[PDB]
């Protein structure tokens, strides 16, 4: 299983597994009407997104029905560079004009739900390097070759932190069965439109894992796959900002599984020079306000 | 405050701070009747615990009353070497024959209060690097001038990750008020015989954050001071144990807010080659058993 696992094989819920032996093509056939969007969440990303884009572009008006970035609030030149990669590019406000926007990476994939048209919905972060072609239709593989499953999580081999320290433990204690999903924060996954406008949104870096527990809690374990990504490389997360959120992926978790959290933001305290004679406080702020079901706003 | 603190320097909980103006000689003039036990618990230290103990040595028979290593099952020459330093060395077997032993840190604490005579005791690493001869005199200071506080912890200038990551972030939203404490997990601190025995020891890496909740639940905030303790090294922490040690911490957080745990280990999956083709799969163990307040098996 595990002990044989290639780009491309599906782990499923009976800790069975699927090495896959289609053609992009024959994936293509397999949508029988079922439409398939791609979103690309991107706050400053304009070094990374025409690459990223690029890697999928080859899909589209086949496999791949649209490609939406949804950009979160950029000052860079992620837009003009996104358009000529080929994207369309959705701006949060564009994305659902009638509510006011909040910050935070979730609240831009729960937007994109009302900018995407898609049956399928494909999620990739837009900061990846160089991403392989392969990825959207290794993600969608196991939408489509349907047997009850409404959610792909994706692995990889590092070619970190929060996942291994914060996320993995925290679903061992509070959701057991969850301790088989080796990165329960990843960016690329692919989910159907009934689970995702059905279900709330987390804010922030909670999305993801939200995402998955909310889909365990609604839809068991064998709604949920996995499938290997081979090695996949992305930018070094500033270590600075991986105390907000793991105190984000700690909110929105005990948010989850029904435990009261404070709602107070961690404090960390930097010191100011090698002697530790002052500290600069920094307080980060957290969030335990999800987005409903986009059902609840824009249904279809 | 923290704007400028020194190697001695007191944090209280009203956020009022203390710049000690004591020698040694008056700290021991101001025991008073009361007794101060030093502990050093000790796994396979021979390396590290002779320098430890000649921090601590010049200070027996007069501010520190006894000296004790509490070898937790130590299979190389760290008793021999403690003796030749001048610690006594006690085996957990040896400290409390009469219960079983479990394996753990907190377990050798627990024993080590079954061991050890002193009114105050100081616990301090065995793995330390060059500790300060100082440590002991600034973890007891407050505790001597007597002001209601039971609990000394301290704080000290890398020359990590569990304690940024997981340990704080759990208690901005568990614990907010003890969202001020810069290091929970550290193994340097000092507490009466009083607050020590009336609580539970939680087992293996959980001691240290079970004993600040524990003490803050029972005692509220102003029963504990941190001390500035300066720049404090320690042993590189090998990057593998790290997510059987949170999950430990998270385990001990979750039962002491009320929480249930589902005592389900962390499973790490690593990649057993560069191309991620398998994992191995390594799951650590996880304890919710407790050991109960000294009080309750040895009573004074
Ligand atoms: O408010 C935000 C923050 C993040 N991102 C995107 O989400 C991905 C992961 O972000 P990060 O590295 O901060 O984690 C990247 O593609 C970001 O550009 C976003 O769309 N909106
Ligand atoms: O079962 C144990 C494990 C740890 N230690 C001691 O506790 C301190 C912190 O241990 P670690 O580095 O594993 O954290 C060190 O002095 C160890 O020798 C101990 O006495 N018993």
């Amino acid at each position: 299983g595990l002990r044989d696992t290639r780009p491309g094989d599906t782990w499923l819920a009976d800790r069975s597994w699927n090495r896959p032996g289609w053609t992009v093509a024959e994936l293509e056939a397999a949508k029988a009407g079922r439409t398939i969007s791609v979103v690309l969440p991107a706050l400053d990303e304009e070094d990374t997104i025409g690459s990223v884009i690029d890697s999928i572009s080859p899909l589209v008006d086949g496999l791949v029905d649209e490609l939406i970035v949804l950009d979160s609030g950029s000052t860079d030149d992620t837009e003009i560079r996104a358009v000529a990669a080929g994207a369309r590019v959705v701006s949060r406000e564009q994305a659902l004009p009638e509510v006011p926007i909040r910050p935070g990476k979730g609240e831009a994939l729960w937007r994109s739900l009302a900018a995407s048209r898609g049956d399928i919905v494909v999620f990739v972060d837009s900061d990846l390097i160089n991403p392989h072609p392969m990825f959207v239709p290794w993600l969608v593989g196991p939408l489509l070759t349907g047997d009850g499953v409404h959610l792909v999580k994706s692995f990889y081999r590092r070619p970190g932190r929060v996942t291994e320290l914060v996320a993995r433990p925290l679903l061992a204690a509070l959701r057991p069965e969850l301790g088989c999903i080796l990165q329960p924060l990843g960016g690329e996954y692919a989910a159907t439109r009934e689970l995702l406008t059905s279900v709330p949104f987390a804010p922030g870096y909670g999305v993801e894992i939200g995402l998955l527990v909310d889909t365990f809690d609604r839809l068991g374990l064998d709604a949920i796959a996995q499938v290997n990504l081979g090695v996949r490389e992305h930018r070094n997360r500033p270590l600075a900002e991986l105390g907000a959120m793991s105190r984000q992926v700690i909110a929105t978790l005990l948010s989850r599984c029904g435990i009261p959290d404070s709602g107070v933001g961690l404090t960390q305290f930097v010191a100011d020079g090698p002697e530790g004679q002052s500290y600069t406080q920094h307080t980060w702020p957290v969030s335990l306000a999800d987005r409903p079901p986009m059902q609840a706003i824009r249904p279809r």
